[PDB]
């Protein structure tokens, strides 16, 4: 009760516990994942003798990329909300479209992104932040004043200090960022001095967001401590932690899940030592291992490399030169084989590749169904489905600061006109089915399915019966107006609109009818 | 407070650091990866001995940059602006081709973006630098006075001196750039005298831009420095740094990412070393291992490669000839895998080549499934995707070079007609979502896709609904237009137009309303 000193030490300590604890174990096997990375000695590689590392988690990296850069970073359709069914196209889109047109094209665009992606990939567990910021530009032509701007970044993990007794992000009971907050940053701030640590002083700074009970009552809600230096530092309540937290593999009730890393470590060390040995038979061989007396043969052949062929002894006659029996094609299937289970662990796809020119392509039906059934369940759609069912929580996060107070900017969502985007609702609710292992059919194949058989169907109700009593032109509309969708010029390069339009009106009611 | 000198010798310093950290490190990973390239010899080859050095990263580069610059250096489509909604046309589309006619066509054309390719592929980063002239041609013809005009350039990036606590272009705390700025351009300065360093004397000079706090108050906006030899510099205030420090693989955040050689360097290796043990296998076979007593065979068989066959050895009956086994069949199908592994992890194109002239082609649907998903999500669209994100940032610099003042000129897109460059909006934002791993469907698929699926889709409501009710004559010319997007002749070589025009009222309500 009425902690004003307590609560720095405390918070240190618990700092220093987290700082040993994750540098420790997240510190070790982030190093060994990186390591493994850039194909670093293992250690085990023998002075005299070939250090070759067969470079494996970096291609299933640079191929488990690709695919989530499309699936996400296109379009933003990727995430809904769903309301209340009568009031829809008022926020809904509009919010959507917004949070869209803020996070791409506003806020660094997808490197973002792209580094959250290598973060979840790489480090085991990728998180980004979300903060504000404020535009003062004097500029009296773009006078953009008063502008709270909101920003995402990338944490770099490696300063992302947080308990172990989470297991999600909503759970945590203390999360520490470490941040540099140079001398810069403190001037503006207004502090008088300086820490143990030419005016930047490259200073270290960190960010403290934890639920305590400071007021003499019952434990608060959350908590934002600017613990710099154990200093002048900054107390607030706050309202929702600024994290995404990604883990890309979702083991059981632990907040860290694996990586691939940490599945594909063996590989990588049975592909390295199994290339080293077969490097090392084939030099052997060609070398030639031969077994000499002492005080003859003194010449070692001249290290037996030497391009002359003259071996020259001393007096004796024998030299006993053993026999080394070269590898059969047994080792070329295990390769074979090795470079299989690694493809089908998580990089099903085989060779990355389509330069099969002398294969065909046949369809019987459903567009051979669905290619196989989405080449027989990938598991890169759940891993998509995950990552948007984790993206969820940021969306939210940025709904809720915007929601607050942003600005009274607009959007360009096929059309102009957006108000101001403090009161919106935040609905509590979001949706990411459109994506993924749900529903979700891919664009290739919902459109696929939508146009064609929706489009035989409805030129067999036109014929037969009659567009009055069955599908008019306002349904015919949006089956055209979703084929545009899954081809890209939905509103403004192909309107088609005609809902009930004053120029729809005369195309309809006068030329249609009267003639 | 108040600084005047102090700045010289703190600049100095940040230099000195600069080139010794920046010289070390960078200069010995570009010198490895230069002397890969050119096959230089890796200093294990023993002397007597060939030195076979199997290059392979330049076919990987020779196969890297023809894509690149077929899907960039092809038309002015590669970025749009997408502004407010009611005015589009009249600036962003107007602005776009504007930087796209003086970045090509009137900027060196794309040799600058050759070189800025090479030095973002070889040195693990490209950066241009973009600066104004004046141009003062007295010709009173074509009287070209007050030319500011706006030049952009590669850098030669071993002179692109830049702080390592950066991870990004606009947050280094201070930027070198290393020119040589002859005594001909200190004369037009203006400096009386020389440095330490013919009217030519081949004299250094840089260029330093950094945030400081000279005039007493905080810390201040960037300024440039023309930090020549410690002697008369321009001070300035600034507003922008004119650099683009492309990575191309996007590492975690550290600002140098790798490069090709960074990872296939391994696979050079490899390579050549197994070449090596192959073709001295091959000599040492063919020459052949004997051992031979001192005192006899002095001659050494003559080196044992004379066309003769005659070996004689003076009384010695027995010589012991050793054998050396042949490689096997296995090596073969080592180098077949190498250059399989080496192609799928970057260079994915097979043998980059198509006469396989046995091969048929089939489609069953969307044009073999978007010729198999774009070959599996070939990396060289997510490299793409990362370029032009990467020089979107060099856009925007020429957009704001060319929006402080430029000049009165016009462009020939489409039609005549562009007026002053110095009244544009910056729209702080631009989209190059139409090159690559976005929606940005590959221009051959997006017009099968279009022209294909719209065109039946619009036969189909022309016969059976009416074009009055649903998609008229004004969106067939957009769906008419679009499909000659994809071939080249866009506007005035197939018209079409029909938009509302003089000659459209008559076409229209006259022939084919009172006919």
């Amino acid at each position: 009760p009425m902690d004003d000193e307590q609560v720095l030490r405390h918070l240190d300590q618990l700092v220093n516990d987290a700082l040993d604890f994750n540098s420790s174990e997240l510190s070790k096997q982030r190093s060994e994942a990186l390591k493994y990375y850039f194909g670093e000695p293992f250690g085990n590689e023998r002075p005299g003798k070939s250090g070759i590392v067969s470079r494996d988690v970096q291609e299933t990296v640079d191929w488990i990329m690709p695919s989530l850069m499309k699936v996400f970073t296109s379009g933003g359709q990727v995430v809904k909300y769903e309301p209340d069914t009568a009031e829809d196209v008022e926020q809904a889109e509009q919010e959507t479209e917004y949070v869209n047109y803020l996070f791409m094209r506003k806020n660094e665009g997808f490197k973002v992104m792209f580094d959250w992606f290598q973060d979840t990939l790489m480090m085991k567990t990728g998180v980004v932040k979300v903060y504000v910021e404020e535009v003062l530009k004097p500029t009296f032509i773009r006078k953009d004043k008063k502008k709270r701007e909101i920003k995402v970044l990338c944490v770099k993990p490696e300063n992302f200090l947080v308990d172990r007794l989470a297991t999600c992000i909503d759970d945590a009971r203390f999360l520490c960022h470490r941040e540099k907050y140079t001398v810069s940053d403190l001037r503006l701030l207004g502090v008088p001095e300086d820490v143990i640590e030419e005016a930047n002083r490259e200073v270290w700074a960190s960010e403290c967001y934890t639920l305590l009970d400071v007021d003499g009552d019952g434990i608060s809600e959350l908590r934002r401590i600017l613990y710099v230096g154990d200093y002048i530092i900054s107390n607030e309540p706050w309202d929702c932690r600024p994290f995404a937290d990604l883990n890309a593999y979702r083991i059981a009730h632990k907040f860290h899940g694996m990586s691939v890393y940490d599945k594909i470590r063996d590989i990588q060390e049975i592909r390295s030592v199994l290339m080293r040995n077969i490097m090392d038979n084939i030099y052997r061989t060609n070398q030639g291992r031969s077994v000499v007396l002492d005080g003859q043969v003194n010449l070692e052949d001249l290290l037996t490399n030497e391009a002359a062929g003259i071996v020259r002894v001393k007096s004796m006659n024998s030299i006993t030169p053993l026999e080394t029996p070269q590898l059969s094609g047994e080792v070329y299937g295990m390769l074979d084989r090795l470079e299989a289970d690694r493809g089908k662990r998580t990089g099903i796809t085989d060779r990355t590749r389509g330069l099969d020119q002398n294969t065909l392509h046949s369809n019987q039906a459903a567009m051979s169904v669905n290619q196989l059934m989405t080449a027989a369940e990938q598991q890169i759609d759940l891993i998509a489905r995950m990552f948007a069912e984790t993206g969820v929580k940021r969306l939210f996060q940025l709904l809720h600061d915007h929601a607050i107070k942003y600005q009274n900017q607009e959007e360009v969502f096929q059309l102009r006109g957006k108000w101001v985007a403090v009161n919106p609702a935040n609905w509590r609710e979001r949706s990411d089915l459109t994506v993924t292992v749900g529903i979700g059919n891919m664009n290739k194949d919902q459109q696929m399915l939508h146009l064609m058989r929706i489009w035989e169907m409805a030129q067999a109700v036109v014929g037969g019966g009659g567009l009055g009593v069955l599908v008019s032109e306002q349904n015919l509309y949006n089956i055209l107006k979703e084929v545009t969708e899954n081809a890209g010029y939905k509103d403004p390069d192909r309107f088609w609109t005609n809902p009930n339009s004053p120029e729809a009106l005369q195309a309809k009611a006068i030329r249609e009818q009267k003639e």
